[PDB]
């Protein structure tokens, strides 16, 4: 069930870039 919200779990991503790709997501709840 992806969504915006899921890529919430993106921002935890600070070690690495590649769990910054979640970010994505976040557009769906600026849109």
């Amino acid at each position: 069930d992806w969504t915006c919200w899921s890529c919430l779990v993106c921002a935890a991503c600070s070690v690495e870039l590649l769990x910054l790709v979640x970010a994505a997501x976040g557009a769906x709840t600026a849109s």
